[PDB]
C-alpha cells in the first residue's frame, strides 16, 4: 500500500487481496472511487505474428455512479466511452512491451466504485501500470498518467467531475521514467500553443512522481520477471545478409519520387518476394516468419536512413512540405452540406444532415443514459470503407469508433450554441494514404459552412511524423526529424503519429500515437510549432474554396412549426395510444411532438415531407 | 460522362472521380438520387474452393432518405430493406462471372444522396454492372437494370416513389446483351398473364439502351483485364476419365424411380467414394478439389442428358406433372390458424397469429422508420431450421436466405389480404423438412391456414417453382433446346439452370422471383415458363379447395378479442399509476395490452378470451 | 400414439409424421400444448476432441403464448427463461451419451401450441428423450421428466401455470432406468428437507412410468441404432501403462497437504508432460489424443483411489470439512451495500446497489420485455471474468454458464427477500478467483451484502456444492461403494461425479442444482447428500452470522431517495417540454428518474442525495 499525492489529490495503490490469481493485479483509489486493473499473459506463444494486446475498459453505472447498472439490466454492448478509455489505456502501455513478444495478453478494468467525483478512467491507465509493474509479464518501466485541466485560468492535475465541465482544457499524460511521454490525448476550447505546451511540461511532472511511488510499491513486493520461450525478432546475421542483399534496390524506390502508393508497394514487393527466395536458400531452417520480419526490418532502416542522412522524403517532398490539397463543396443538390477534400491520395467525403432535437434522445432512460446526449447537438459519424484501401472487409470497429470522436472534438469548439437542430457530419473515407481522420475536420468544417452553420472559424488538421536515430546502448535519441502531412508509409514506418486540430488561433484536438517507448517533451513542442505552420497552410487553402458560413441554410432543409389542433379533435389526431401519430411520423419522415394540450410541433426534413404531412393533419382536422 | 436515355427518365453514369483505389468504381445518378458502387477482388484465390462473391448494399437514411440512420449501425444492424436490395444486385451479377473464379469480390454501395423521388437500388444495380465493367475483375458483358409499373394501365420505366404507390406492379428486369433476361423479381396485385408478359418484354427492351450506354463508356476509358493467376475448372482429359468411370453408375442411378432424396444422394456418393479413390491413382498431381469438381460436372452432366434425350426426370414423372400434395388445416386447437402443406418431400407447418395494431411500432421513431409499418398490418416470418435437412447449424441471427424467402411468400399473400382487419396478422412458415421449393409451399400452406383463421382473403394463392436444363455447345454459346420441368426437386434445382419461382391466384400472378444461373436466357423461354406455371398452379389450387375452399365464417372461440373499459378520471391516477407503470405492469404479467383512446375510454386488446378474463378482475378489483 | 397417465394428467407421444429427415423427431402433448424435439448427430467425427453437444430450445411467444416473439430480432435461441430450459434439457440427455462419443450432436425444441395451461419445459425434457430413444444415435435408455410441486400440502404432479404460482415447491426430476436419477432443478420457498425429500422420491415413482410408456413406443417402432465408426475411449493396454509409470508421481502429488490450486495443477502438469514424451515412444501409432485422454484415465483413477481406500482428500481434509471461510462488509463507501466472500481459494465480491421501482424494470419496449417482470422486484448477475482462472476470454458473447449460474443464485436468496421494498434490489456477484462453487458463494455473498444494505430479509442464506466419488465395476456397472465430499474443489468436481449445489436458511431449502455426471444414481445417495450439506450450510452460517448476524437499521445515509416535486399545471408546458424533452435531457445528464404521478405532482427518484442537489436546483430554476 503506497500513497502518492499530486498536489491536492491523493492516488492509494494496494495489491495482493483481491483477484490473486492473475499474473499481476492491483487496485487504484482516489477519494472513494476504486478501480482494480488485471493483466494476463499466456506462457505460450501466440500462433499470430504480431503482440496480440486487447484492453478492455468496463463501467457499471453509465453517467458515473448515478445510474446503478447497466450491466444487470442491459448487455447490448459496450458504450463509446468504455471503447475510447480502452483505446487511452491501450496507447499508454502497448509501447513499453519488448520487441517479439507474440504472447496473448488481455488486460481489464473493473470499477469497483464511484463516487461521481473522481473519474475512473485516469485511475484505471495507473492500474495498468501498477498490475503490469507487479505482475512476472516482460514490462518496461512504470507509466504515470495525469489529466491536466485549466480552470479560471489555473493548471489542475486529476480534476473532479465538477471541474471537469468548466475546464478550456482536457489533456492527458502519460509519461514514462526520465519524463518521456508515451500517450498525449487532449481537447481543448481553442486554447492557445503557449497555454498548452504549459500543461504537458505540468503534466510530465506530476507524472514522474507517480513512477516514484509504483516503483517504491515494486521495490517493497519481490517482482521476478518471467523469462518466455523466445523473443520473435528477427536474428542480426538474417537481418544483416538481408541488408546486403536488397539495399541498393530499396534505396532506388525509396528515391524514385515518381511513385505512387500503390506502384510503391509493387516496387516493394517485387524485391521482397526475390529477396526471400535466396533468404531461405541461405537459412533453411529459419522460421518462415523470421525471414518476412527480418525484410521489413532492413526495409525500414533504409527508408529511415534517407530522411536522416538526406532530409528527402520518399515523394521528393522536403520535411516541411504538405500534400497537394483540393477542396470543393456543394457536390448534390438534395445534402444540407457536402464537401470533398483531397491530400494527396486520401479523399474524404463529408455530409452534414440536420436533424430534431428528440432524436438525440431514444428509447428510455438507461439506454440514453449508456451515451449521454451530446453538450451541443452535434456529432459525428466516421466511417472507413474497406474500398477506401482496396480490400475486403466485414461491415465494432475501434479505429473506425475512436477516430470520429477525435474529429468530433476537432470541431466541437467552433459549433454554435442553441442550433434550432441536431448536427450530425457524416464523414466517409474514399481514398486512405494519410491521416483520413484529420482530412475529416478539415472537410467536415468545409461541410460545416456550406450547410449554413455558423461556426466560429475554420478548423484544419494535420499528422506530424518522426523519424530518429537511437543509440543501441545508451538508448538516447541521437538526432530526429518531424515530417508534415506523413504519407501511410511515413507512419508504418516512424515512430509516432501525431495528429493534432486547431484554428488559425487556437489548438482544438491532439492524439499523439507514439510508437517509440517514450519521447524528450522538447520535440513534443516541436511538433506542436510545425503543425502549426502547416495548420495555416491548409487553412489558407480551404478560405479559398469557401471562407464564411453561407448566410442561410439551403431551401431543401428541414423546417419546424406549429400546428393548432382543438381539443375535440386530439383523441382522433393522436389516435388509440399515440398511434396515429407514429403511424404518420414512420412514412412520411416528419416528427410530431406535442408541446401542450393543443399545439404540436412538427419536424420535416424536408418541405416536401412537411407539405405531406401538413394535408394529412387538415383531413383529420376537417 | 455518358448518359442514357429512357423515355422521360435520365441516366448518368461516370467516373474516375472518387474512390480510385478501388478495382472498380462508378457513379450512377438520375434525378438528384446518386449511388456510387465499388468492386473489389482479391489477386490471390481462396482457399473456399467456390466463388466468394458478397454484395453489401447500404443506405444511409430511412423513409426515402427522410430520416438518418447511419449512426445507429451499431446498435441495430442491417434492415431488410437493405438485405433484399442486395440479393437482387448479387442475383444480377454473379451469374456472369466465369466459372473458376475462386477469388474474394466484394461489391460496396454507397448511397451519396437520395432526393426521395428517384429510387436508388434500381441505380445500384446499373452502377455494379459499369464498376465491374471498368474494372481489371474478369466479367462478361454489362447488364442493364430498370423496374417497371403499371399506373393506370400504362407502362412505366423507372417510376418515381409516388408512382409505385399507385402502380399494380413492382417489376425488376435485368438484362445482358443480346435481349438476354439474367434477374427477375416481381410483386404484382394479381394482374393477368398477358399484361404481365408485356412488361417484361418493354422491359428487356429498357435495358438494352442501358447496355449500349455502358460499352460507349468502357471503349471511351480502355478497360483493360487482369490474367487471373488460374481458372480453377477441371481439365478435359480428367472429366473426360471421370465419365468414362461413371457413366453407367450414375445413369442407373437418376433411371431409378424409387429413390428418395436421401437414398439418391447417398447412392451417388457410394460411386462418388469409389471414383475418388481411382482418379487419384490415375492423377496423383491432380488437385484435391479438381477431383472432386470434376465428379460434379461429370454428374451434372448425365443428370442432364437424362432429361433432355428421353423427357423423364429422375423420380419418373414427366416434365408437367407434379408431385404428391397433402393438405391439413385445424391440427392444434390453441393456434388461431393453422395448416400443414406437404409437397413431395417438402413439409411446411404454417401457422397464423393475431396480435395488437400496436405491435407494428417499434416503440421508437427511427427503428419503426428502418422497417416501416406493414401496409395492410400483414407479416410473413419464414423459418428454415437445420433438422430440415438433417443437418447441425447455428440458429442465432437471421440469415439473408431466410429473410428473402420471408419476403417472397410474404409478397406472393400480400394482394388477397384484406384491409381494415382489426389485428396484425402475423404467419410463421416452418420447413419442417426440405427437399424443394419450400418457400412456395410457404405461399400455398400460408393461404391454407389464412382461411382455417377465418380471414377473408380475396382468394387462394398458389405458388410453384419451375426448373430448366438447356444443351449449349461450347463453340458458340447459344441454346439449341431446352425443358421446361414443373415442381422441381432440390437435385433439379441444383443440377438446373434456374430456379423459376411464381405465385398467384387462379386467375392472376401476385409474386415472381426468377434464381438464373446460366449467363442470360431467352425472352421466349421466360414466356413458356410463366405459361407452364400457370398450368401446375391450377392444378394445385383444385388439391388445395378440396381440404379448404373458403374461409371460417368467424375466427375461432379462443382467438383475440377488443374491449373498450370506462375509468373515471380520478380513478385514471391509481389505476394508469406512476408513469404508467400500473398499465405496463398489467401487460407483461397477463399479456393484455392496454391504449388509451380518449380521457375515460381505455381500449384493451387480449390474445384469448381466458387473458382478457383475468384483466377485467384487475380493473375491478381497484378501488 | 403412446399414451401415459400421471395421477390426472395425460401424457401423449406420437412420431412418424414431421420432420422426418431428423435423425430423430417426436411430439408430446399434454393437455393443448404440444412440442416437437429433433436430434440431428452427425456421421463424421468432429475436430474437437470432446462430445459437442448443443441443445436449443426455443418458443415462438412470451408472457405463456399471449405475446408472439418471433417476428422480432434477437432471433429466438436467446434469452433468460430459454437458456435455463436449454440447459435443463442438456444435463437430462448428457450424461447417458457414450464414452468416446464424439459426433456433433444438436436437440431443438419447437413449440407448436401453447395452451397457456400446461407447461412445454417439461414436455420438452420428454420430447428429448423420446426423439433419442427412436433415433439411430446411441443413447442410454430413456428418461423421464416429472415437474413436482406443493400447493395445500399435498404433492401435484406437471402442476399448471396458476398452481405453480401458488405452489411452495418447484422442483424438476429426471429420471433413467432401474429408478436413477439423471437431473434435479429445485427452487423451494425455504420448505423443511423431509418435506422436500418426500417430492424428490415421489417425483422419481411418476418418472418410473413415462420410462414405460416410452420403451413401449420404441419396440413398436423398431429402433435400430447406428455403429459409429470409432469410439474415442483409450484402449485398454495404452491405460494400464500409463498407469505403471505415473501412479506413484501422480499419488505423491495428491497425497501433498500444502499444494494449492496453481501447485497442484504445474505438479501434474510436470509428470503429464514427462509421461506423453514416453508414451508416444512407446506407441509411436498412437492418435495424439489418445496419449492426452490416456493420462486423464489414470490421473483420475489415482486421485479416485486415494479419497475411497484412505478417506483423505487432496488437501488433508475429511469427508465433511469446510474450507476456510472468511467474510467482510461495506469494504467501499459509496455502495449502498458490499460483501467479500472468501471460501479457499474461490473468492466472490457482491454488490447491492437500488434502483428506481418503474424504470429499473420495465423495458423500453413492452413487447421486448418477454422476461417481462421478477415477482420481486428482485434480481441477481453473476459474473465470471476470464482473469478469475487466469486466462483470457471473450469479455463480450453470451455465456450459458453465466447465465445460469446468475438465476441459481437469485432463486437461493428469492424466499427471503421481503415484499414490497420500495427500490428495485440488484445483487452483482464478481468471481475475482474461482477453485470450486463460486454459485454458492454468490449465495452467501450476497446474503451478507443484502443486510449489510439495510434490506430487511428473513434470514440469512449459505449453499454449498457436495461432491461425490464411486466404485463401479465395469462387468455390471451398479456402485458399491461410494462417498460424499462437503465443500469440494475444482479438481474435486473434474474429478468426481456429481456438484450438487444446495443452498438454504438455517431451516430450511431454498434452492437446488445436481450436475450429476453419472447415468443415474441412486435415491439414497441424493438422500444423504441433502443431510451432509444440512451439516455444512449450518457451520457456514455461524462463520457468517459472526461478520454479521442482522440487517443495518436503516440503509446508508448515500442511498437513494424517492419524494414528490409539485409542478403547476401552468408550468407543466415547460417543466416536461415538447413531448418530454426535458424530463428525458434532466433524467440523463443526471441519474435522476422522475414520473409524473398526476396532473400536479411527479415523482423523482434520485440515486445519490448528491442527486437529488443537482435536480432540485436544475427544477427551482425552470421555475425562474
Amino acid at each position: 500500500a503506497v500513497a502518492v499525492d499530486l498536489g491536492n489529490r491523493k492516488l492509494e495503490i494496494s495489491s495482493g487481496k483481491l483477484a490473486r490469481f492473475a499474473d499481476g493485479s492491483a487496485v487504484v483509489q482516489s477519494g472513494d472511487t476504486a478501480v482494480m486493473v488485471t493483466a494476463v499473459s499466456k506462457t505460450k506463444p501466440s500462433p499470430s505474428q504480431f503482440m496480440p494486446l486487447v484492453v478492455d475498459y468496463r463501467q457499471k453505472a453509465a453517467a458515473a455512479g448515478r445510474i446503478p447498472t447497466n450491466y444487470l439490466r442491459r448487455e447490448i454492448g459496450t458504450s463509446d466511452k468504455e471503447i475510447l478509455t480502452s483505446r487511452i489505456i491501450d496507447r499508454s502501455i502497448r509501447p513499453l512491451f519488448p520487441a517479439g513478444y507474440f504472447y496473448d495478453t488481455q488486460v481489464l478494468c473493473n470499477l469497483l466504485a464511484v463516487d461521481g467525483v473522481n473519474e475512473p478512467d485516469v485511475l484505471a491507465i495507473n492500474g495498468a501500470s501498477v498490475a503490469l509493474s507487479l505482475s512476472d509479464i516482460p514490462w518496461n518501466g512504470p507509466v504515470g498518467a495525469v489529466r491536466i485541466g485549466i480552470i479560471d485560468g489555473e493548471y489542475v492535475v486529476n480534476p473532479t467531475r465538477k471541474e471537469m465541465s468548466s475546464s478550456t482544457l482536457n489533456l492527458v499524460v502519460a509519461g514514462a521514467p526520465k519524463s518521456q511521454i508515451v500517450m498525449l490525448e487532449a481537447s481543448a476550447e481553442n486554447i492557445l500553443q503557449q497555454d498548452f505546451c504549459h500543461a504537458i511540461k505540468v503534466g510530465v511532472k506530476y507524472t514522474q512522481q507517480i513512477i516514484q511511488g509504483i516503483q517504491q510499491l515494486v521495490k517493497e513486493t519481490g517482482v521476478t520477471k518471467r523469462t518466455p520461450q523466445k523473443l520473435f525478432t528477427p536474428s542480426p546475421e538474417i537481418v544483416k545478409y538481408t541488408h546486403k542483399l536488397a539495399m541498393e534496390r530499396l534505396y532506388a524506390v525509396f528515391t524514385d519520387y515518381e511513385h505512387d502508393k500503390v506502384s510503391r508497394d509493387e516496387a516493394v514487393n517485387k524485391i521482397r518476394l526475390d529477396t526471400e527466395e535466396q533468404l531461405k536458400e541461405k537459412f533453411p531452417e529459419a522460421d518462415p516468419y523470421e525471414i518476412i520480419e527480418s525484410f521489413n526490418v532492413v526495409a525500414k532502416e533504409v527508408f529511415r536512413s534517407i530522411v536522416l542522412n538526406e532530409y528527402k522524403r520518399c515523394d521528393g517532398r522536403d520535411l516541411t512540405s504538405l500534400r497537394n490539397v483540393s477542396c470543393e463543396v456543394d457536390m448534390f443538390k438534395t445534402l444540407h452540406g457536402s464537401a470533398l477534400f483531397q491530400r494527396g491520395q486520401t479523399q474524404v467525403l463529408c455530409t452534414v444532415t440536420f436533424d430534431s432535437l428528440e432524436s438525440g434522445i431514444k428509447s428510455d432512460q438507461v439506454i440514453t443514459a449508456i451515451n449521454g446526449i451530446k453538450d451541443k447537438n452535434f456529432m459525428l459519424h466516421y466511417e472507413f470503407p474497406p474500398y477506401a484501401t482496396n480490400e475486403i472487409g466485414k461491415v465494432l470497429n475501434r479505429r473506425e469508433l475512436g477516430h470520429g470522436a477525435l474529429a468530433e472534438k476537432a470541431l466541437y469548439p467552433v459549433i454554435p450554441r442553441d442550433f434550432p437542430f441536431t448536427i450530425r457530419v457524416t464523414s466517409e473515407v474514399l481514398e486512405s494514404n494519410g491521416s483520413s481522420s484529420m482530412a475529416s475536420a478539415c472537410g467536415g468544417s468545409l461541410a460545416l459552412m456550406d450547410s449554413g452553420v455558423p461556426i466560429s472559424s475554420a478548423v484544419a488538421g494535420v499528422a506530424i511524423g518522426l523519424v530518429t536515430k537511437t543509440d543501441p546502448e545508451k538508448g538516447e535519441i541521437e538526432d530526429y526529424r518531424l515530417l508534415t502531412d506523413i504519407l501511410g508509409i511515413e507512419d508504418y514506418n516512424g515512430d509516432m503519429d501525431f495528429k493534432i486540430a486547431g484554428t488559425n488561433k487556437g489548438i482544438t484536438a491532439l492524439q499523439a500515437d507514439i510508437k517509440l517507448p517514450g519521447i524528450p517533451i522538447k520535440i513534443v513542442m516541436e511538433a506542436i510549432q510545425q503543425a502549426s505552420v502547416a495548420k495555416k497552410e491548409i487553412l489558407q487553402i480551404m478560405n479559398k474554396t469557401i471562407s464564411k458560413p453561407r448566410a442561410s441554410r439551403k431551401e431543401n432543409g428541414p423546417v419546424v412549426e406549429t400546428v393548432q389542433v382543438p381539443l375535440s379533435k386530439r383523441a382522433k389526431f393522436v389516435g388509440p395510444g399515440g398511434y396515429n401519430l407514429k403511424k404518420l411520423q414512420a412514412e412520411t419522415g416528419v416528427t410530431i411532438s406535442q408541446v401542450d394540450e393543443e399545439t404540436f410541433s412538427v419536424f420535416a426534413p424536408t418541405p416536401s415531407a412537411m407539405h405531406e404531412a401538413r394535408d394529412f393533419i387538415t383531413e383529420i382536422c376537417k
